[PDB]
């Protein structure tokens, strides 16, 4: 049925709140609380949501480090009675989120999974960022495709078939896989498979993650292990 | 110095040539003969060189699958006192080119290399054919780029600086290899560090290579383990 799967990588592959949390901790110390700084990572993924929402709708694309960053700025004005940051730490807490770390079944799953498919990243992040994250998350693709690729983000439907065609694979013969349906539903229009992976932790332990029901997409999985168990991919020793 | 090495991947890492000859011979079995296959072969890297050599200096990019299908459609042309192909197999032959296997250092090689610097593939190969290449020569990468992401091919400067600004690396961190010194020459013009690798067998045991001095390029090698074991990374267990 297939011959590719497609990852939206983070969030999906990827817990980008506990990274982003150690990673701000480690790096402004004893000036910020940890509970304040979870705030804060928490608004700043919302604050990303928001953007890329706002230039999708108005048919644009731009570096989505300079989205981090952008964002950064304005959540630190928003806190700035509580703590500060120097423009040198700026940029130190914004490259955090290109060292997010994967959830614990993610590599040896995309490694399950190589032995009858090819993996490939599809993501909005910056083409350096992911990259990046390969390393931080031991992530192994077969090709690494970036909203930068296409001068478009998720979900405008040139991104699933610039991949489509790029790698040389027919829609129908590709499965997206995503922990946000609102991908799954983008590539499922331009005529790929679609896997839903429930990370209930994705927004921590008290956040607040998508009800998916059975049946709603092709598969509906826990892990990434699963999904390979489910395409038949034989287990690793 | 180096954060990345980029490199060239026909010929360089793959033996094009012992592939597309025992991949042939396997079509077509004895209707031809294998001197006179080998021959074909040889000629038919030669229409691919001669091509973009000629599309280069015109500024423009077409499909490289496409470049090799038309120029077997004219060897094919040529030798057709001897033998003949049917329109599935003019396909199934020049899948060859998606199929190549690689030099024995070059799996091993690659993995010894990133422990410290990120590896990707530029290649003039289509994206879709680089992928499959991944797999058939055992190839795994950081990232793979094709000259198809940039709409020209190697030497053009808009290859080299369009991987660098991808991958968010300076020229200069970068380290170009190849087994063709038109591509380390093109690199070095827009900054990069060279590596030349030897590949003597490279158009077969009665070939023609080139002759390149020490001092030319930055490293001169016969393996992609030894340029690692220069750059000062640890062997593999």
């Amino acid at each position: 049925q297939f011959r590719a799967l497609l990852f939206n990588v983070q969030g999906t592959l990827t817990d980008f709140r506990s990274t982003l949390i150690e990673h701000g901790l480690s790096i402004l110390g004893d000036r910020v609380d940890r509970e304040l700084w979870e705030e804060l990572v928490d608004q700043w993924r919302g604050c990303y949501r928001d953007e890329l929402d706002s230039l999708v709708k108005q048919e644009k694309w731009r570096s989505v480090r300079a989205v981090y960053r952008d964002s950064l700025i304005n959540l630190l004005a928003k806190f700035s009675d509580s703590f500060c940051a120097t423009s040198a730490e700026v940029e130190l807490l914004t490259d955090g989120w290109e060292r997010l770390r994967s959830w614990p079944d993610v590599p040896s799953g995309l490694e399950q999974l190589r032995s009858k498919y090819l993996v490939a990243a599809l993501t909005n992040a910056d083409f350096s960022a992911i990259v990046n994250v390969g390393r931080s998350a031991k992530l192994q693709w077969d090709a690494v495709l970036s909203a930068q690729l296409f001068g478009a983000y998720k979900p405008h439907r040139s991104t699933y078939e610039g991949a489509a065609t790029l790698l040389g694979i027919a829609p129908s013969e590709i499965l997206m896989v995503a922990s946000h349906a609102y991908d799954l539903e983008a590539a499922r229009e331009v005529g790929a498979g679609t896997a839903y992976v429930r990370r209930p932790l994705e927004y921590g332990p008290t956040g607040r993650t998508e009800d998916v029901p059975d049946g709603r997409f092709d598969f509906l999985v826990d892990s990434i292990s699963e999904l390979a168990d489910q395409l038949g991919c034989p287990r690793l020793g």
